[PDB]
């Protein structure tokens, strides 16, 4: 329900996902679609990476994405398309296992690649578009 | 379950998110779909130069893989009810930036006179050893 | 405010062609509008006024990229304040801090969703490329 003179773009700010400090928001909702920033494997509780391994960072990324999606009114089952960026193509298999477990039976469209490097030395970054 | 001849086929045959599954494009075996349709738009996965008929790459060269990528995109789009002419935006990823020129020629030939918005870059490496990967959004 | 100008003047897809941003001389358009959303190509730091990069540095190219994006968006009928999501690509991750200062300056108080990474390389040896989706 409306709370006085709702806008075309809505900022999503989950207190469970890493804080968007800086020139970006965790996600923006526009015309019923949720446009999510590329999450990295930071744990909001410590402000640091969940660990130094692709396994630990990948699990934290997928958890962070869930937090943002649920905050927006969306969910993992409503994700339309993801893009999955790795610091090292050799880590793609371990990533894929964790990604598949996080989505269960739901299978978004996807594009993946190894970047030359990611912000903050992250080993993995995942962004997505979802629906309400 | 799915629609046939652009008509519903029972509760379950139509839903907010529709999985696109062309038997002509590489099979999506793992945790992704070739494309997802949502609110009249088709969100396509990054195609790589695999030939569904063999389960393997169309060839070892940038020319053969780029042609296969474009053809695969066409199969997925047309399966969804879209087409190359309805592509809105692509992202073109290369394993070697020096391949930009040859890739561009094949990409342009596939789109004819249609000109999607585009972003291009060379990745450090692509899934499955691909030389080229192209994803896109299109409209129905 | 805008009105149709005869059958064929308006279509499902609209090409955005700002004369102030670098001309799209290849098989692409600066942006495409579809169903009230504007899908912008990756801008690199070319200056329309010269036809060359604004400068050799990350500072000059980042400022020019943000300006180019603003020109495409305003041509389309959108604006920096209506940007929903950007993807920011760098030739070198060490340039992230300088790029980010210029990006934040350009957006002011508006905070789109964002993904960033360094590529192995960008077209024409560009140091920075930024694409986006925005609403009308």
């Amino acid at each position: 329900q409306t709370q006085g003179p709702m806008s075309k773009l809505t900022v999503v700010a989950s207190p469970l996902a890493p804080e968007a400090v800086g020139a970006y928001s965790q996600a923006i909702i526009c015309n019923g679609m949720v446009y999510c920033s590329g999450q990295i494997g930071l744990d909001r509780k410590t402000g640091d990476f969940a660990g130094k391994t692709i396994e630990e960072q990948s699990k934290q990324v997928m958890t962070n994405l869930k937090y943002v999606l649920e905050e927006a009114g969306s969910s993992m089952d409503k994700v339309v398309k993801t893009t999955c960026l790795l610091a090292d193509i050799k880590d793609f298999g371990v990533f894929n296992g964790i990604y598949a477990e996080a989505f269960g039976n739901h299978k978004p469209a996807r594009a993946c690649f190894a970047a030359a490097a990611l912000p903050k030395g992250a080993l993995v970054e995942v962004e997505c578009i979802a629906t309400l």
